[PDB]
Formats: structure tokens, sequence, C-alpha cells
């Protein structure tokens, strides 16, 4: 039974030998496959990768300060910014006045949207969540996500799929299996069910130039057992949560690599 | 160099040995799997599956209904029925009267605008287009997609990722592969691209329970080669295309099995 961080290893491996030359937004260059995928068990484990240590207290103060709807910078430490994955996540399409007003009731909640039908109808084949880059929102009528997020319930075990457009495999994806793990096990945690599988897609999977020499040095090392996260209190509503409620057990990590 | 028709035959295999019972809206049975992907060449070949006769001409039919945006359902031989995959895909969000009147210039026209994006910025990560199931609409304030297809250019190659939030393995996925196969081929046609990749990405991919036994008999098949699609003129705009236009050659399927 291979380790799950194998596959995330196969990824980064395959971009460098197979994947072609092509310019972001910035111009700055990237190595791209499209169209990837892998499958992280969160079952008795949880997939924070172990080739390097990952930044899991920012994974965490960012996700409660998603979940929140915050627009206020300054209130995560790891300023009206307008629209961002929280104010979509809880008040989608509801117009913005500022940071402080209360949007409460105002917009689709996207993400109680969620919680309910998991507890209403565990079938449905439609408990999706998306989230959109702030910068594309004025940019064009009816902008596309960045990302999709769909659930999935069988066997009182909750799994999450993540759907997203393009993936920085040296920063951006280990940080988002985490995100995603985590919210997962929170969802899983107030509908009383199991957290199940993460599945992680992408469209655009690529490694920044300046990430190779990185990330060949990371593909030396060898993944450790993944560790374990604990919820340490019964949590009712997703708003509840805080981080002093959350513990990972067993992390044993190869060192930081700065990428970038 | 395994032939790619032995990808949907492993997922088969794979959801009847290890899928899970679970019921879909009707509670009807099924057997599910959670998030999956395959990768389907286009490069001299075209993946019209080969275990099983796949109606082509319905695929073809259908989809040049789509792009012309109708909702009359008559038009279509293989009645106003407001919004479907045509009028979300050329007037997604245009106020809809009935299927005889002037949609021009209403509505965001995703289709027009992912051709036009693949020859304005090739590089961009954000070439989507969406579509909804029609019951879907009236259910909810801003309701999930059905599907998502991403476009993707690098070295004047065009690449189609389909992500459905699920797939009915016996019936509607041969036929889905096909269809978007198709689409990628007439947008690299009009955009002077070759064809790349189309990857298939599926939600809850499930066989139901009836469909089990002819699905059993369709993995003792060994698939042919595939066979290729010549577009027989220079065709300038998406709307022009004919069935006329195409042209399947080499096709040499085992027999049609009817599910269901």
């Amino acid at each position: 039974p291979p380790h799950g961080e194998l596959q995330y290893l196969g990824q980064i491996q395959h971009i460098l030998r197979c994947g072609v030359r092509k310019d972001d937004r910035t111009g700055t260059g990237t190595l791209s496959v499209f169209g990837m995928q892998a499958r992280y068990s969160l079952r008795d484990e949880f997939p924070l990768l172990t080739t390097k240590r990952v930044f899991w207290k920012g994974v965490l103060e960012e996700l409660l300060w998603f979940i929140k709807g915050s627009t206020n910078a300054k209130e995560l430490g790891v300023g009206d910014l307008g629209p961002v994955y929280g104010f979509q996540w809880r008040h989608f399409g509801a117009e913005y006045r500022d940071m402080e007003s209360d949007y409460s009731g105002q917009g689709v909640d996207q993400l109680q949207r969620v919680i309910d039908t998991i507890k209403t109808n565990p079938d449905d084949r439609r408990i999706i969540m998306c989230a959109w880059n702030p910068r594309d929102l004025p940019l064009m009528a009816l902008p596309p996500c960045h990302a999709l997020c769909q659930f999935y319930v069988v066997n009182s075990e909750l799994s999450c799929q993540l759907y997203q457009r393009s993936g920085d495999m040296g920063l951006g994806v280990p940080f988002n299996i985490a995100s995603y793990a985590l919210l997962t096990y929170m969802i899983a945690h107030i509908t009383g069910l199991k957290p199940g599988d993460f599945i992680h897609t992408l469209g655009d999977a690529h490694i920044y130039l300046n990430h190779i020499e990185p990330l060949k040095i990371q593909l030396q090392r060898e993944p450790r057992p993944f560790p374990k996260l604990r919820i340490l209190r019964k949590v009712e509503k997703i708003d509840d949560f805080k981080a002093e409620d959350f513990q990972i057990e067993g992390y044993n990590p190869h060192p930081t690599i700065k990428m970038e």
C-alpha cells in the first residue's frame, strides 16, 4: 500500500521530464502538463506532505479566515480587499459595501449550503462550492471560477474533490492539499461523518522555472508516514471552530524548502 | 504504447470490483466510485470507443444542435424546452422568452468567448465553458454546473478537459468522450491549432445496476485501433459547421450493446 505522497512526487517528476515550456500571466516561465489527478486517503491519517515541512499554521489560520467570510486583510498572523475566497464562500453575489458592513443573510452562503445538503440529501451529486480569483471579478461578465470543490457521501464517509484550473506544483499544491483536507475534516465533523478521500485534480499543472532545482532535491527525499489530525472538542457549527481545536500528531517532515 | 480505451475498460472493471452501492435521484441503484480521470490522445486519431459501436451520428447531430443554441426539441433526427446545453453555451444569463425569439447579442456567448480567447491569449488559464442540467435552474439561486470544459493551448495544440460532477459510465461517458473530442477538433480547426489531448474527469463515476452484465461482457472485448476524424472543408466560424463536413475513417467497432 504505497504512501499517498508518492503521487505528488511522481507528478513533479513527470512535469520535469515531460512538461512543455509555457508562460504565465506575468511572462514568467513554467514547465506545464495539462490534466492531472491524485487521491489522498483521509482515513486515520492526514495528508500533510512530509518531503518538506508544510506551513500548517498558515493553512489552518487562512482556512478559518476564509470560513469567517472576511475581506479584512489585517484579520489574518501568517485593508479593504473587496470580495475574496471568503466573501464568495459565504456571501456569493451580494453587493459589497465595505469590510466592516453587516452581510448576514445577504447573497448565497455556498458553505452552509454544502453542509445543509450533506444533512438533507447525502446522495446529492450537486454538493459543490466554487472560489474565484479576485482579479477576475471585474474583468468580465460571469467570470470562471479558479477552483470548484465537490463533496460526496457514501457509507457515512465524506469525500472531497477539488478541481483547480491551474496549480503551482512547488508552492500552492502542497498547501491546498492540506487546506481542503482540513475543510473536509471540519465538515465531516459537524455532519457526523468520517473523512473518506481527498481527490486533487488540475488543469494547468506547472512548475515555475526557479523551483526546478529545489524540487529535484525534494524528489530525492523519502516520504514518512503521514500525521494524524485530531479535533479536540465537539464542535457544532462551522463558524465555531477555532485554531485551538486542532492538533496535528506524529508529523515528521524533512526540512523546509524555500521556493520563490 | 497502450490503447487509450484501456483506461475506460479499467475504470469499468474498478467500479465493478470496488464501487459502493449508492442511489441516484430516482432511487435507482448504482455502483459508484468518487473521482476518476482518463486522457485520450487526439493526435492523428479520434477516441470513438471500439469495444461497442458508439452512436456517432447522434454525437455529431446533438453537438451541432448545441452549437446553434437551440431550445427547439424538434430541431433534433436522433417543443419549447427553455434553457438547455445550447442556450447556456451561447446565451448564458439572458432572459428567455420563447424558442423562436431573437437572442443575438443577448447574454454571454461562452463558446465564442473560448474561441476568441484562444486567439487573443493562448496562454490563458481561464478558457472555460460550463453547462447546467436544465432541471437545476429553477431549483435554487446560483445552481452548480453539471459540467465544466477547460481548454489549454501549448505548441500550436489545443487540449480540452471536461469535468462532470457525475458520469454514467455505461451510457453517458462513451458518448461524452466522442462529443468533447469532436468539439475540440472543431475549435482546433477554426483557431488553426492541432488537436492535442482530451482529458475526462469525473466526480461520481457510476454504473447502473442493470448495466453490470452488459459491461462485464464488454470487458471481454479487445479494443481495435481508434478511427480518424477528417474535416472535409475549410470552415471559418463555429456556426458554419454542418454534419456533411465530417468523415469518420477506419472505425471497426465490436457490436452495439444496448444499455437500459
